[PDB]
């Protein structure tokens, strides 16, 4: 269990990200590559502007390969045991009056991990309320609630993507008596953690920033966390973040013996997609022209796309020279090691707990 070896397909993920944390003060949590997954589903569901729009999602124009792509990384980063607790679940919520077509709702099991059901956007508060529940049976509680009555305004098909994640680290942190310390945002208190061992890090002059890796038990997952230098902002990281140079930054940590300070952390973030998205290009799928065929029995389209995610970080493992102190904002992601994917992405603005 190392670093990625290989080359990231995160064009769209890093546009994609880059694009929701501009646009929010807060701290933010989202998975790139779930939303690649609907927005696969809609290229699935749909007949062009929409194969170009989408070309950084799908696979090389190829629908076997697209599906077994989406399929193994699916099952790859999906786990509920003794080392770590990944579920991503995903639904298109279909007024009554739309027939959904059968096979449809196969490829969407079988490849995807989604499904579809029928609900009656007449009654947006029942419909608010059916989402909401299904939220909840899917994470277990973790996550409650992704949309209100008033969201489903003017709503025939809405898509709802839900993620929460908690691992085991590698390496835990000692549990020290309220270790409360100063944060200095964009000042407040915060729980720290801290510890010393030898993780995978960097001082990259090209980003502006630190960056760590710390594992997660499993052998497929790491926590990768990007500091910006003090004279640095996380916005300003974020505008020298690309594939190439993201790809590079990476790829020059070494093993060093870090002294990790970080902050506890455990929140949730959900977000209406359809503004992001047309802000990054993809535009086709939500005007007049676009249409659903193969999802539903021959006009409709997707009317509104929501991701919901959480997160914890703690302490906690199984049991038990550079200074990376996270006592200002940084940009976080988890990716699977094996495949490259990037499961979760997200940036603390104000520590919570």
């Amino acid at each position: 269990h190392g670093p990625f070896q290989g080359q990231r397909q995160n064009e769209f993920d890093l546009m994609f990200v880059k694009e929701i944390f501009k646009n929010h003060n807060s701290n933010v949590v989202l998975s790139p590559f779930s939303v690649k997954i609907l927005l696969t589903l809609i290229y699935e569901a749909s007949d062009s502007n929409t194969k170009r729009e989408l070309s950084s999602v799908i696979q090389n124009d190829n629908i076997d390969h697209t599906r077994s792509y989406y399929k193994q990384l699916l099952e790859s980063a999906q786990q509920d045991n003794k080392d770590y607790d990944l579920n991503i679940a995903t639904n298109f919520f279909v007024d009554d009056f739309i027939e959904v077509i059968n096979k449809y709702q196969q490829i969407a099991n079988t490849h995807y991990h989604a499904m579809l059901e029928k609900v009656s956007y007449s009654n947006p508060t029942q419909t608010a309320a059916t989402i909401n529940n299904w939220v909840s049976e899917h994470t277990n509680g973790r996550l409650r609630e992704i949309v209100t009555p008033d969201s489903l305004e003017g709503a025939v098909i809405t898509l709802v993507n839900v993620i929460y994640f908690k691992g085991l680290w590698t390496y835990p942190f000692p549990e020290v008596a309220n270790n409360v310390k100063p944060f200095y945002g964009t000042p407040t208190n915060a729980q720290y953690m801290e510890q010393n061992g030898q993780f995978y890090y960097d001082n990259s002059a090209d980003l502006g920033a630190q960056i760590l890796r710390l594992p997660y038990r499993g052998n497929k997952l790491a926590m990768y966390f990007i500091l910006p230098n003090p004279d640095n902002t996380v916005n300003q990281v974020l505008d020298r973040i690309n594939s190439a140079s993201l790809h590079q930054a990476l790829w020059y940590m070494e093993e060093n013996e870090v002294n990790v300070t970080l902050p506890k952390f455990k929140f949730d973030f959900s977000e209406q997609l359809n503004e992001p998205l047309q802000q990054v290009g993809i535009r086709e799928i939500f005007s007049q022209n676009a249409s659903l065929p193969l999802l539903a029995r021959g006009e409709v389209r997707v009317s509104r796309i929501f991701q919901k995610a959480g997160i914890t970080i703690n302490e906690l493992g199984e049991e038990a020279v550079q200074i990376f102190n996270a006592n200002r904002p940084f940009i976080f992601f988890i990716e699977d090691e094996t495949l490259g994917t990037m499961l979760f992405a997200g940036k603390i603005e104000n520590p919570v707990f």
